[PDB]
């Protein structure tokens, strides 16, 4: 089997994707973020604090004739941003872009945090990391990808967010016209969970490619891209007027800047990603000063791979049983 579905930026920045996902029978389609970096599938739903709910779409177990409650099993989870949510969970029939998983973990949010109810329109995160990271208690749940991976025609799924624009997660097979050149795969560590790889280096703008080995995640639930400040300095150097802020929490440039390319490493294959995809606006409405899109992973303790990296290629998660991942440009 296979499954595509189209992802969507939730606004003008990218701030994040939103993916459809239809849940129970008959079904009830919400708008997901798919998040490589946990490995949780929950929902707003009828259990939500009516006060948390502002506009999002809710699944409602009990007009599902195929959702059943996982008996005694509780969800807790806290993400990098310090936004989190918690609750119960069904087990329910999961289709994403024509791909189907029966019996898949739904976890039902009884509390979100502030941020999730801020915003409309993410209806819940689907996750994508390994399934060892699952929080649910007392029996860790697979991910969606775990429990369709046996049926699938290659165990993969692929990430294509685009730049401003609508993009694609495939399941199940690699789309050889949604890239240029060649898919260069690098070794992946699930240690910690994540899909934990080593770029081999970096360049800025029309600079010297700089050979270092730099580890971290490829996480399409995180906007930016998080590096080591030796790096990230060597980025805003070149930028007029760029500062770090630490009341506004991070680098800032003048938004009259035009900002270099970054360049990362796979392998001996090299991703550019285009100056415009760094610019995430004004700090405030009306604001002359523009937040980054790169910022420093110093004191959050790993680097992030980001969607801001992550949407500058085609990106292949191939969950054989040693995973590797894939980068090509397009």
């Amino acid at each position: 089997s296979t499954g595509s579905a189209t992802t969507t930026p939730i606004d003008s920045l990218d701030d994040a994707y939103i993916t459809p996902v239809q849940i129970g029978t008959p079904a009830q389609t919400l708008n997901l973020d798919f998040d490589t970096g946990s490995s949780d599938l929950w929902v707003f739903s009828s259990e939500t604090t009516a006060s948390e709910v502002d506009g999002q779409t809710i699944y409602t177990p009990s007009k599902s004739t195929t959702a059943k409650l996982l008996s005694g099993a509780t969800w807790s989870i806290s993400y990098g941003d310090g936004s989190s949510s918690s609750g119960d969970v069904y087990t329910d029939t999961v289709s994403v872009g024509g791909l189907t998983v029966t019996g898949q973990a739904v976890e039902s949010a009884k509390k979100v945090s502030s941020s999730f109810t801020e915003d409309s329109t993410i209806d819940g995160l689907l996750g994508l990391a390994f399934s060892t990271l699952n929080t649910v208690s007392p029996t860790q749940q697979k991910t969606f990808f775990d429990n369709a991976k046996a049926s699938l025609d290659s165990p993969v799924f692929t990430a294509d967010l685009g730049y401003h624009a609508p993009g694609t997660y495939n399941f199940g097979f690699i789309d050889t016209t949604a890239y240029t050149g060649s898919i260069t795969y690098t070794a992946v560590s699930t240690k910690q969970g994540f899909w934990e790889w080593t770029s081999t280096g970096y360049a800025v703008g029309s600079g010297t490619f700089k050979s270092t080995s730099i580890d971290g995640i490829a996480d399409t639930g995180t906007t930016l891209l998080y590096l080591p400040a030796t790096v990230v300095s060597a980025y805003w150097a070149q930028v007029s007027g760029a500062k770090s802020s630490s009341s506004v929490g991070g680098y800032v440039f003048p938004c009259s800047a035009t900002l270099p390319s970054f360049t990362f490493g796979v392998g001996s294959a090299r991703i550019v990603i285009p100056g415009d995809y760094i610019d995430f606006g004004p700090i405030s409405t009306g604001s002359s000063s523009c937040f980054g899109g790169i910022q420093s992973s110093a004191g959050i303790g790993i680097n992030i791979f980001g969607d801001v990296a992550l949407k500058a290629a085609f990106v292949v998660f191939n969950g054989a049983t040693t995973p590797t991942l894939g980068f090509a440009s397009k």
